[PDB]
DNA sequence: ATTTCTTAATATTATCCTAAGCAAG
DNA sequence: TTGCTTAGGATAATATTAAGAAATC
């Protein structure tokens, strides 16, 4: 992953270069504020480690300035401005961590581990079958770029299907599925679920298997 | 939100949570591990602040475990063990940050507001949905060009449907927001809030999803 | 001293079941 | 024959009010 380091001590910078090198990640290192400016524009980077004494401009100005430009990468203050008053002013600023000079390596090394831990990880879960686009994590359907209601039956059994799809799922599934189990209607509760599923999902990307069970298209 | 902490010595422990309280946070305090893995079964916390030395058994092994669970919760350890080599091992099993005991109460509560700001927001101060400007930090919300006054519950509510705007927030989630467990109303608190929140912003921006939970409209 | 929160009785709607008269496999 | 289709009426679910307890100021 590329990690910006900012440092205004050229000696420093060399270093914490090497390091994020010898940790396994890529690295840039800059020793100004405008130079930064200029090599997040260019390049991608998940994680900027910022100095507050930079020469050039005041390392929270550049900090409170890329928020606002909606930068979103986590970022470590790593500096040399160490009171409480600081620290606060620092994360509040929107740093994710504030790390004081001089400073243990082998904690800095571990604290960017930690916010890069979080950065790869957020994958919210999807299975998709053609133009339906499912969230199993934030509960929303899409049939190409608009959004589907569907009723806590009708999301379901529509659930069921796309985690099935492909193959047909016997409808006494579905009847345990849509139901506690100790709850069965006298009247065909399924058969018009899957109508009304069929109506706003674009009938029939639900193709019907006569006898056994119900299936969606796919391929 | 929720804050969960957990601390053996009580004194500290009960000292915590009036904190946590008097930030805007709801809190529920445990003095023990045991104590703890049954509250996260039954609550939703927002986070959750650990100490090491513990009763029962050792912070870092209900980390681990939760952590092996897919518990994908931040987690500050604060904790009164300080030598490096314990700071970089919570952060790697592991927490979102480790603080070493004694503390700057302030320090505490900017590193969790930044650990929030990093988990539901993009790590943005701010948040923006439609005509409604939120900021996270200074508890304080603008509808169009005009303020906001909300109560406290109307916030922690307005607040949790910005952040996971455009997705319908269980009502479980709202709920669990805004109660400590010891508060937790038999009636429908959350319909009126609701509708007062709704009286407030309007109607409506705040679209109901039967069978789920509210969600807020921003395209 | 006044806001904010709850309680609980009543109106109200999405979603659901029901049944009847129909279309396919 | 089995499964699809429709709507008017049943049912949970959520809204509304209001005022009575709690919390803040
Ligand atoms: F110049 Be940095 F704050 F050490
Ligand atoms: F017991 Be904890 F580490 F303060
Ligand atoms: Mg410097
Ligand atoms: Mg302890």
């Amino acid at each position: 992953m590329k990690i910006l380091v900012i440092e205004d001590d050229a000696l420093l910078l060399q270093g914490l270069i090497l390091a994020m090198q010898s940790e396994g990640y890529v690295c840039d290192g800059v020793s100004t504020a405008h130079e930064a400016a200029l090599s997040l524009a260019s390049n991608h980077y998940s994680l900027i480690v910022l100095d507050l004494g930079l020469p050039d401009e005041d390392g929270l100005h550049f900090l409170s300035r890329m928020r606002r430009e909606k930068m979103t990468q986590p970022v470590l203050i790593l500096t040399a401005r160490d009171t409480l008053e600081d620290r606060i002013s620092g994360l509040d600023t929107g740093a994710d961590d504030y790390l004081v000079k001089p400073f243990a390596l082998e904690e800095l090394n571990a604290r960017i581990r930690a916010l890069l831990r979080r950065h790869n990880n957020q994958g919210d879960n999807e299975i998709s079958v053609g133009n339906l686009r499912l969230n199993v994590t934030r509960r929303l359907v899409w049939l190409g770029e608009t959004a589907l209601d569907l009723t806590p039956k009708e999301y379901a059994l529509l659930s069921r299907l796309m985690m099935k799809a492909g193959s047909p799922v016997h409808r006494e599934i579905l009847y345990n599925d849509i139901y506690s189990g100790d709850n069965e209607p006298a009247t065909n509760t399924l058969e018009v679920h899957i109508h009304n599923l069929r109506e706003k999902i674009g009938k029939s990307r639900i193709r019907t298997v006569r006898g056994f069970g119900y299936m969606l298209a796919n391929n």
